[PDB]
């Protein structure tokens, strides 16, 4: 669950 926050996260500055 919290994992996919990890994998997600560096991309989010795209966003």
């Amino acid at each position: 669950v919290a994992a996919a926050v990890g994998l997600a996260a560096p991309q989010x500055p795209a966003f």
